[PDB]
């Protein structure tokens, strides 16, 4: 009975261990499986993408950079596709509410560049445009062109203080396009919103141009004169939106961890059901 | 006994704690449900399309008349013509005149222009337009994209249908005095109901023009304008939800069994530890 | 009166089939949302940065025109012009080598290559200046090719073979003459679905006017004038992204087999507790 016992207890022990271990080797295989796809969601956030309709956007500012050009006239046509052409070389007209505000450079420190600040239209749905006209008296130049850049707030330039840093923190964050010298420069603004981190919300603008050509045979050609047209316009009453998530929860990894627990203890029961139908075996063999 | 004050409070603590850890559980996850449900996800595919589904083009002259058409088979360098002689009508052209939908002002005259086809040929289409010299400055065209060039054709009350496409539409404006490259590109979007939409981008590009040869006094304007399909990976655009509409429901169901099985066992292990603490006590009575 | 609960036992196990049921639909609906999230992979974007670029690699076909300058300046926008149709100036590291087309199969095609900015602190912008006699085309434009990188196509043999694979990949833009050219350019990283990382090019031209002023070229010699600035010193990283995982998938469903089984259970005690309530009605 000595070597009938031992092996029964080394099929007991045999095939327990081995219920065991299949169930440690899955455990493993899927908490490895689960821990890795874990790094991967973080590894790479999703993106996301939403359209918004607003009626009448707020005032965007427009640094207007003139190396020594003046401003010829500016108006704030609503509507009007075919704005009124007239003699150029012409001052005056100037409906706009600008601000010339020269700061410094950031790069040498010593540049005491300019700005001529103007505002940009309002509403979309009145679909308004700015026409702006410069002439500047021609100097020797391999070519001409002025550069304008944009940021969020023509308002809030206004109550805010210290405007040195104003200028300097859209200039360093943002980029800078010049409008062409001698064409009329048709432009098309949208502004981009983007989700970052910690809830904060970036205003970002992007633009895309549409040059025409200008007929000078209302003047006369000389040395001296140069004329430069460029209108900013709101391209699309839609405000894009990108937000960018994380796909993966942590909870849901844990109800996953739970299920296989309770898929392992269920195999723990039918092992336990396997032991006492051997204890069943044993059982006859002793009636036996 | 204060055995029986430390140990008759714990049975339902432990039911406290348990039903506090599920709730903030379903919390959980009836919060991050709700986000997902509104913050879906959008997903890009591109599809490589041998047909070319010719769109046609809608061009507004206004005054100027066309002096040409040409339809390059496949050829990248055009050959040398005259500029200022008119015919070579080979375009599919059909003139039909409407009113303004917007301003309901105005007589508009439209030129709508088959596209072109065989983007693996590439066959671009080849257009100049001549415009005697007004007092207005600069001299443009508009132009416009619309697909379904020959269901137009079938479409009736063709006033509301090219209505409805300038609304929708950017419309673009196309210059003059300028030969422009234009490459438009098929963009596809899944709209929430399933249907799709279809809508263009472009990559202009303008090169100068030599009217040297030309001897112009007045001021005559020759702008041309050329349209070609870029690479034809159509992109498809599809957002799609995030995939949990049942199975959420699965997850909570499930922590709420293994909290109800083990708070089973809970009870029974703390008989096990009652019995064994009662022998403790017995052992050093 | 307990063979009304023997029935309502039997109506018990036919619930148990029911069930059952329920469980195939959603077992159904699940194995359908797995197939629709095999068909739409998801997108990843990814901005990096870079201190310091590869050296791209921009190729042109001058046609019958000839190099004049390659002023790499370090900091200064403000270019002194010296002499509109002056040779030389060529501090570039430049190459060319007689290429054939294999599209028409019988085209050959000279291109010369250019070093390329390479850095984004420094903001190098290659500048190139282009002088044409007069044609008869009536249009002068110059295509330019661009590349990932310069270096692999000096060391890489079969330099006509790698002409003949940066053919299609990449759109071959074109510039026109008579306008200074100011293309910005930026590059986008598409990860493969097999593990390669495919490398893209985007670019944003701005034309500016010239003025022919300071040379009368009334015969109609043809000026050039490109720069190849980059934009900014981040990389777009596009990586796909697979949503569901079966093994994930696999849990939620055993989870579910596991609590009918349960609900079974308890559902045997119900009918128990319906004969319980049997017996004291038998009272």
């Amino acid at each position: 009975v000595r070597f009938s016992r031992t092996c029964l207890k080394n099929f007991f022990s045999v095939l327990l261990i081995l219920v065991y271990l299949l169930l440690m080797g899955v455990a493993v295989f899927l908490v490895y499986q689960t821990i890795t796809d874990f790094r991967d969601k973080l590894k790479h956030p999703v993106m996301s993408v939403s359209y918004k309709e607003v009626n009448m956007y707020d005032a965007p500012g427009i640094a207007l950079y003139p190396g020594k050009a003046r401003l010829l006239s500016c108006e704030h046509h609503w509507y009007d596709h075919i704005p009124p052409l007239k003699d150029p070389g012409q001052p005056g007209e100037n409906t706009c509410v600008t601000q010339d505000i020269s700061y410094i450079d950031p790069y040498t420190n010593k540049t005491m560049k300019h700005a001529l600040i103007v505002q940009g239209p309002r509403d979309v749905r009145r679909r308004e445009l700015v026409f702006l006209q410069f002439h500047l008296n021609e100097t020797k130049q391999d070519f001409s062109a002025i550069d304008y850049l944009l940021f969020s707030s023509y308002e809030a330039f206004l109550k805010s203080h210290d405007q040195v840093k104003f200028m300097q923190d859209c200039e360093s964050s943002f980029s800078s396009w010049k409008f062409s010298g001698g064409f009329r420069t048709w432009v098309k603004m949208s502004l981009v919103k983007t989700k970052e981190e910690d809830g904060s919300q970036s205003v970002e603008f992007r633009q895309e141009t549409s040059v025409v050509n200008f007929i000078d045979r209302r003047e006369t050609p000389d040395k001296g004169d140069q004329l430069f047209f460029v209108v900013f316009e709101w391209k699309d009453p839609y405000i894009q939106e990108i937000q960018d998530i994380i796909t993966a929860n942590p909870w849901s990894m844990i109800a996953l961890l739970c299920s296989v627990f309770l898929v392992l203890f269920k195999a723990a029961d039918f092992a336990k059901l396997s032991v006492k139908w051997m204890i069943k075996v044993r059982r006859r063999h002793l009636k036996k």
